[PDB]
């Protein structure tokens, strides 16, 4: 069961297999100085094979690995971009940001996290013109915190990357949001085709409005009931994609970003990576019939 900074510094250093989903993408990769090796031709069931990075580009793909975690017996996490934007420039930034980053710093950000989220009751977030409360329950359901990862277990990277806690059995099982947080970007995540093809082209116009000024969101009670980018209003486009669906305003994730990233983020990009982006965001939706959005505050501060 290796330890999750072992993980890393190998695919530092080059010396994990590299899993691919779509061989046209191989080219990118190989002059990144990775072994590139198909996703049909690499074994995750054979419990001898070499510690492995899975790039999952395509939703089929991202079905196929998930059929394959009970048979899983070995080292593996995997970067999912199958759900968020997968053109070559968004698997290009996906993975210059998460090759030039430095894991271990990211990691004890991450473990600090936790051990902040336990001890506390209360958490408030600044930002330059709004303030952001979250009262934790006394049962929160967090995302996996292994630090030596386990053998047969699919570790999404992203969950390397950041500190989350998430309402899943219940509106607020794990956590009430009350007040406003000014962020600086946004990504949203759709676990279907059907979702990606209604709101991608509504959802990409939302993340350049974010480029353009000032953006707040405001919660009522867990509830979202404003959303303002680039300095404008946009609660009707919000409640649009939102009323009579899922669990409308609710907020389904608080999480805290754990990573300095060293090279320039692109907010236009719908890239996973961003979510990592120190600091902290909030989640709407839960990608089913409404886009998990992620509006992420970066330079945020904490308080308890
Ligand atoms: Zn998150
Ligand atoms: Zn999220």
């Amino acid at each position: 069961s290796m330890d999750v900074l072992e993980y890393f510094e190998r695919l530092k250093n080059r010396e994990l297999a590299f899993v691919l989903d779509d061989l046209q993408l191989s080219d990118m990769v190989t002059r990144r100085g990775f072994s590139v090796i198909p996703f049909d031709d690499f074994d995750l069931a054979r419990e001898d094979h070499p510690p492995a990075f899975v790039l999952v580009t395509r939703l089929d793909y991202h079905g196929k690995l998930m059929q394959a975690w009970e048979t899983a017996k070995g080292i593996s996490s995997h970067l999912s971009l199958a759900k968020f934007d997968t053109s070559p420039k968004s698997v290009e930034y996906s993975l210059d940001q998460l090759l030039s980053m430095d894991f271990a710093e990211t990691l004890k950000r991450r473990g600090d996290y936790y051990d902040s989220v336990a001890s506390t009751n209360r958490m408030e977030v600044v930002t330059p013109g709004a303030v952001l409360t979250c009262d934790f329950g006394n049962e929160i359901e967090i995302a996996n915190n292994d630090v030596e990862m386990q053998k047969g277990w699919l570790y999404s990277v992203a969950e390397f990357f950041e500190t989350s806690v998430i309402n899943l059995e219940a509106d607020r099982s794990s956590y009430t949001l009350n007040g406003d947080l000014c962020f600086t970007g946004l990504i949203y995540l759709c676990n279907r085709p059907d979702l990606k093809e209604r709101a991608s082209a509504t959802m990409d116009e939302l993340m350049r409005m974010s480029t353009r000024g000032r953006n707040v969101v405001s919660f009522v009670d867990n509830q979202i009931v404003r959303m303002e980018l680039g300095g404008v209003d946009m609660t009707a486009t919000l409640r649009e994609l939102i009323v009579g669906k899922e669990r409308e305003g609710s907020s389904t994730e608080f999480a805290m970003g754990c990573v300095e990233y060293p090279l320039a983020q692109d907010w236009t990009i719908n890239s996973v990576m961003n979510e990592g982006s120190h600091g902290i965001h909030v989640g709407v939706g839960m990608g089913k019939e409404i886009p998990h959005m992620d509006f992420i505050a970066k330079g945020a501060e904490l308080r308890i």
